[PDB]
Formats: structure tokens, sequence, C-alpha cells
């Protein structure tokens, strides 16, 4: 069990339509964060992952959240818990990062 990780959410154009992290800019952050040295990880959840895991926990927005209305993310585990302060901040700093979790 590592008992944290980061979710590093994607801006809507780095997912659109990929289910796989294989467009030219899902693969160009995936890699920027795969090479830093505290990263350990990387997987990817698509636009359709996210919509399923946040309708299963908030049924409220059925109506009116459409089917890629949720971004997408990369998990990333770090070599240690104590990474992940640093790791949050230039994650926010990236280019196609929304947001940075945990």
């Amino acid at each position: 069990l590592d008992r944290v990780e980061s979710q590093v959410f994607l801006t809507e154009d780095v997912s659109a339509n990929d289910s796989s992290c294989d467009t030219t800019a899902c693969k160009a952050l995936r890699e920027k964060i795969e090479t830093r040295s505290d990263v350990k990880a990387v997987r990817f959840l698509n636009r359709q992952q996210a919509y399923d895991d946040a309708i299963r926990k908030f049924p409220q927005f059925k109506d009116v959240a459409g089917k890629d209305s949720f971004p997408a993310s990369f998990i990333v585990k770090l070599e240690n818990p104590e990474q992940h302060k640093d790791f949050d901040t230039a994650m926010k700093g990236q280019p196609g990062v929304l947001d940075v979790l945990n």
C-alpha cells in the first residue's frame, strides 16, 4: 500500500477523445511527469472513467453533465509522500495541468 498518491487533472485539450493517452499533448505531458526524479509510476484515467467515477459519487450531476465534462487525469505514485509538496507546485505550473489533488 502506498499511503498517498497524487492526482494530476488535465485541461480539456489534453484528454479530448483520447482513451489511452495516445495524442501528442497527452504523451508530452506524461513524459514530463514520468522523467521527474521524484516520480515512481504514472497511470492514466480517461474522461469516460472520470465521468463514471464522479457520477457514481454524485448522481445529482446526471442531468447537467455531458459525458466528457469530467477531466481526465494521471494518478502518480511518488517515491515517498514527502515529495508531494514540491511535486504539486511543479505540476500546477505545467501547461495542460488543470489542478493537483493530494
